[PDB]
């Protein structure tokens, strides 16, 4: 079929988790970067963005917008969404927690400077006291190499992606969570993920001081 | 056939869309209202809340948190998530747009007072120029009574819920969108939804300033 085509800025933002998931699935995809106001205006004007926003992914004849819609479809299509309704429920619970933490970190830069040191401190306390304990407990409960169904799912991918973001922020935060560290290592050595973390992949760098929109 | 048990404050918040969905599906549920910071602490200390937050719904042996996990489960179980993964992709795309607008409206009462006039104006502009046109376009595309697959789905239920909240904000916003008005009327006349909209159901009122400070007390913010 058509290779999926990802429309977004040349940046992580709200498209990165899709890059991770497709790459983890071994799926060949192409990207078309939005470099100007004019590029975005053209996609909007031509009718390809349901709510006038990117990310947008062309896949299987659809022009899919909304990160969560894109990710749900990709996960099902490539058998990364568990095997039944109840496994999808655990997966969804897990990944919605990951997205709540992720959203805090995503938005930390565009915070006002006088709130920004306090928001960081609250993120670190939630990481230590709420989120990392919750995922460590799941991994402890069954002792298996994957979060759900003893099989690779989107939840392992989304989690390990966030573990890399948390490491960028503060490498000490994972230190009391040995099962989270071990997950990071195993997932990162899966052939597809190993290739994605290697240079020359679609994986994107963190945003730097030169972030002018 | 144990009834779902919904753990939340006596208010709409992040549990109201689940009330709508369950009611639309003809499913009877019970609610256990959190009325103090002590009640919430107890849920947490009893290990009921994976991430120390509500909403939480006890359903089929699970203690499900996260509004989207709860809704996704109920929708799939009651055949309101479309017939296949491509129909689910359309449903997800539509309901995530609805969620984005619903989020702006939900947070309006805690908007910094100094930002509230500008924010209210921006939401009304997004309704008239972004969201309402997108759904009017989908409805005009197929001319069918439902958003996806010519069949009732969660997308119809969540959209119509939102149309009621937008009417509360400003009743004029829908006036240029005939097909949305028509969808509102059709969905509102389905028996389960008509029962839910009538006086006496578990449907919750708008948050007033009282309910808001009560939330501040319990949530500790």
């Amino acid at each position: 079929a058509e290779k999926p085509k990802l429309h977004y800025f040349n940046a992580r933002g709200r498209m990165e988790s899709t890059r991770w998931l497709l790459a983890a699935a071994g799926v060949e995809f192409e990207e078309k970067f939005i470099k100007s106001a004019e590029d975005l205006d053209k996609l909007r004007n031509d009718g390809y963005l349901m709510f006038q926003q990117v990310p947008m992914v062309e896949i299987d004849g659809m022009k899919l917008v909304q990160e969560r819609a894109i990710l749900n479809y990709i996960a099902s299509k490539y058998n990364l969404y568990g095997k039944d309704i109840k496994e999808r429920a655990l997966i969804d619970m897990y990944i919605e927690g990951i997205a709540d933490l992720g959203e805090m970190i995503l938005l930390l830069p565009v915070c006002p400077p006088e709130e920004k040191d306090a928001k960081l401190a609250l993120i670190k306390e939630k990481i230590k006291n709420r989120y990392f304990p919750a995922f460590e407990k799941v991994l402890k409960s069954h002792g298996q190499d994957y979060l759900v169904g003893n099989k690779l799912s989107r939840a392992d991918i989304h989690l390990v992606e966030l573990l890399y973001y948390v490491e960028e922020l503060d490498s000490s935060l994972i230190s009391s969570f040995p099962l989270l560290k071990a997950l990071k290592t195993r997932i990162s050595n899966l052939p597809t993920v190993k290739k994605f973390l290697q240079p020359g992949s679609p994986r994107k760098p963190p945003m730097d001081e030169k972030s002018l929109e």
